């Protein structure tokens, strides 16, 4: 219990508190991918074997 | 009749007859060939044309 981080010493630097339930972060994250992957490259229904 | 050979001139030579119903010959015979053929290289299930 003493191992883990403390977000209240943090908390007492802000103007409002998580303890007034106020997220003390807001971040937007953009992820952007390239994936290489064993599919079609666009997936068009019909079948090339019977 | 008289034209077909005759194994009985070799069988006096034997130390085993064929009138004793022992072969004359025993032999091993081992095939190689290459065939080119008209089917494909695997035969795979499902077809190309509906």
């Amino acid at each position: 219990e003493w191992l883990k981080e403390d977000y209240k010493n943090v908390d007492r630097t802000l103007a409002l508190k998580a303890s007034d339930n106020t997220p003390q972060l807001r971040v937007d994250f953009m992820f952007n991918t390239i994936a290489e992957k064993p599919m079609p490259l666009y997936s068009t229904p019909g079948l090339r074997r019977i």
